[PDB]
Order: C-alpha cells, then structure tokens, then sequence
DNA sequence: GAACACCACACAACACCCACACACCAGGTGT
DNA sequence: ACCTGGTGTGTGGGTGTTGTGTGGTGTTCAC
C-alpha cells in the first residue's frame, strides 16, 4: 500500500473538473493512474470518491459532445453545475410513457384504427375496440426500426437502442399491460409508480473478469 | 520528565462487485 | 432488407479485504 499526498489529490480533482461527465465512471481514474505512479485505479477512485468528491467547489463546463467550453478569450468556464454523466437512468414517466407507446403501436397494427381518434365507410362512431380495455396480452411485435427512431425523436432522455433495450429486456419482460396495470394503480393508490428494476436475466459469463476493477494487475499499461 | 523504540488496531488504500444503459451483430425470414 | 434475439461493455453506485500512520501503554535513563 502508498499514501496519498496533497499533490496528487488537488491533481485528482484538475482532472475531473477537466472531465467532469466522467466523474462517476472507472476508465477515467485509470487514465490519472498512468500519471501518478503508485496508485491504482481503484484506489484514485475510492480516494476521489470518498475524501475529495466534498472538496469540489466548481468545474469547468463542457459542450453535449461532451469536453471542453472556452469563451471568446480562450479561458475555461468555472461552474458551480454538473453536467450530464454518461449513463441516464430510466424514470417510472419514461416506462409508463414507453409501454403506451407500444400498447398504442400495436392497438395501429392489430385494429387500423389509432386512438384516440377512428381509422387510419360505415362502421358506426365509437364501435372501435379502444383501447384502455385493450390487452396487448402475449403480443411482442413486430416492431418496425421506424418506432424507436421516433420514440428517441420525440423522447430524447435515452437513445434509439437504450429504448429497445428496455422495452426488451424490462418492458416484454414485466409485460406491457402489467407496468400499465401497475402504473396507473400506483397514482390511484396515491402512491409514487417505481421504474421496474432487478430484471437483467442475462445466462452465466464466467470467465471475462469482473468490470469496474482498475488494478495493480493492469494498470501495466505499457503504453 | 524527556526520549526511544515495539505493538496496536482504526482508518486509509486498493480489490472487487453487478445490474443494466447503451451498444452492435448474425441468423432467419422475406422478398 | 429488416426484424429480432444473442451478447459486449464499462458505468453508477456501491461494498469487501487488507497493509500501515499515528497513538497509546509500558521499562534498566539524568536530575
Ligand atoms: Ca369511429
């Protein structure tokens, strides 16, 4: 083990105020490691983290693409404001938004009637399946590419395949009609609806260490 | 009543965890 | 020509293990 010094620690954080999107990610404290020899990824980390995250005080700010803001001058930006991180997390707005989303696709596909209005003639105003007595039931597409596009079009919070991957691996997986069931019993019940969480069924990867392990054991750069 | 070595832990250092946001691809079906 | 399941990857937000920087406790020293 090796102590960390005021000189390194007050590097640490040019570093991140530099980088200040990065500041929860792995990858970025294991760039710093390469810069101060002693110390691991992890441990910059843990170090950030835990007793010099407090000691931010400002950043500078950056552009959405997503390093580095100068003004007219050639000068950096302090900021009191952080920017976006990397990841977004998914809201219980953004699945309920995507699960009426889908129950309205398919209500299009399966009836050619779109609500809320009639057709997209007869056939009597008002005999229309609709459409909150609708069940989607065991219905999982298709889904055209033109959907997601659209939906991250209108919805920019998460991208094109951040929303396929949740209709698919959360949405199909809890049911459309149950987050819809769930949702709408929530705000009855005078309660707050929670995103759906712990469905990441994925089958075993042993082998492929463990991400999020910036070590001694690589480290070794060589680079 | 300063001064000098030995033995704690507690806290600091560095390891490791994992679910999932966001990503890209092959294979089947389609045509 | 495109939907869709298989799967890479490292982030976000932690937690687990372990080596060490002071302090606390106790003997072979001038005054
Ligand atoms: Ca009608």
């Amino acid at each position: 083990k090796a102590s960390f010094t005021d000189e390194e620690d007050e590097f640490i954080l040019d570093v991140v105020r530099k980088n200040p999107t990065r500041r929860t990610t792995h990858t970025l404290y294991d760039e710093i490691s390469h810069y101060v020899p002693n110390h691991t990824g992890n441990s910059i980390r843990h170090r950030f983290r835990v007793y010099l995250s407090k000691r931010l005080e400002y950043v500078y700010e950056v552009d959405k693409f997503g390093k580095l803001v100068r003004d007219d001058d050639g000068n950096l930006i302090k900021t009191k404001v952080l920017p976006p991180s990397i990841k977004r997390k998914f809201s219980a707005d953004e699945d309920y938004t995507l699960a009426i989303a889908v129950k309205k696709q398919f209500y299009r596909d399966l009836f050619q009637i779109d609500p809320d209005t009639g057709r997209s003639p007869n056939h009597v105003p008002g005999s229309e399946p609709n459409f909150a007595a609708y069940r989607t039931q065991s219905r999982r597409g298709p889904i055209a590419r033109e959907f997601f596009k659209h939906f991250a079009e209108e919805h920019a919070a998460h991208t094109e395949n951040a929303w396929r991957d949740r209709f698919r691996k959360f949405l199909l997986a809890y049911g459309i009609d149950d987050y819809i069931s769930y949702y709408e019993a929530e705000k009855a019940q005078n309660r707050e609806p929670e995103p759906m969480k712990n469905l990441t069924n994925r089958p075993k990867r042993p082998g492929v260490p463990t991400p999020g392990n910036y070590n001694s054991a690589a480290k070794r750069a060589r680079n």
